[PDB]
Parts: C-alpha cells; sequence; structure tokens
C-alpha cells in the first residue's frame, strides 16, 4: 500500500539535490523510485524544492488540469525540476532516459484532507 500523496512524493519529489546531478540522473532515479518496474514510464518529472514548498502550490494559482478537472494549481514562482524522457532506443527492462534540467512553474493536482499534491500535471 501507499497513499496517493506518498506516491506523488516517490514519483515526483527529490529535494536532496538542487539540480539534475548528471547526464545519468534519470536512468538511476527512474529505476530507484520504481518507475521502471512493469514498464518504462515514458516521461516523469522530479522537483528539487522542499516538500513544504511543493505542498504549498495547492493553495496557489488554480488552473484547469489537462484532463479537464478543476483541481490543478500552478506555482507562482519557478521551481528547479528535472524532466526525464525515455529515449527512442530504450527497451524494457533496460529503461533509458534523457535528463533535462529546467527552472519552470509546476502544475500539480491536489486532493484530500490535508489538501496535498497527488499528480504532476505540467510544467510551464
Ligand atoms: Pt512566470
Ligand atoms: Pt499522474
Amino acid at each position: 500500500k501507499e497513499t496517493a500523496a506518498a506516491k506523488f512524493e516517490r514519483q515526483h519529489m527529490d529535494s536532496s539535490t538542487s539540480a539534475a546531478s548528471s547526464s545519468n540522473y534519470c536512468n538511476q532515479m527512474m529505476k530507484s523510485r520504481n518507475l521502471t518496474k512493469d514498464r518504462c514510464k515514458p516521461v516523469n518529472t522530479f522537483v528539487h524544492e522542499s516538500l513544504a514548498d511543493v505542498q504549498a502550490v495547492c493553495s496557489q494559482k488554480n488552473v484547469a488540469c489537462k484532463n479537464g478537472q478543476t483541481n490543478c494549481y500552478q506555482s507562482y514562482s519557478t521551481m528547479s525540476i528535472t524532466d526525464c524522457r525515455e529515449t527512442g532506443s530504450s527497451k524494457y527492462p533496460n529503461c533509458a532516459y534523457k535528463t533535462t534540467q529546467a527552472n519552470k512553474h509546476i502544475i500539480v493536482a491536489c486532493e484530500g484532507n490535508p489538501y496535498v499534491p497527488v499528480h504532476f500535471d505540467a510544467s510551464v
């Protein structure tokens, strides 16, 4: 078991480093966070900000989610993130990823009581 919140933190949070450590960051991180378990998760974003900072996005700018739900929120400040994108030659189980660092606003969907991030919707 794992809550939706816990799962967001496993899939999307990496406060430990300020930036995308290396060209190899996604290869290691996607595997270690169990995102390469039953398939190669095609794309995935890691956020290098404190949990509190990311949690607080749930009270920031309310915007439409990509699926049309209304519970998405855009960060008023840009945040340090790393985008992981599966390569063209990547073949499960040896999942291969391109690691791209950026500073962008994040959009998360929040749910629950407490109202916390449960999905990563977009970066802009
Ligand atoms: Pt902006
Ligand atoms: Pt999701």
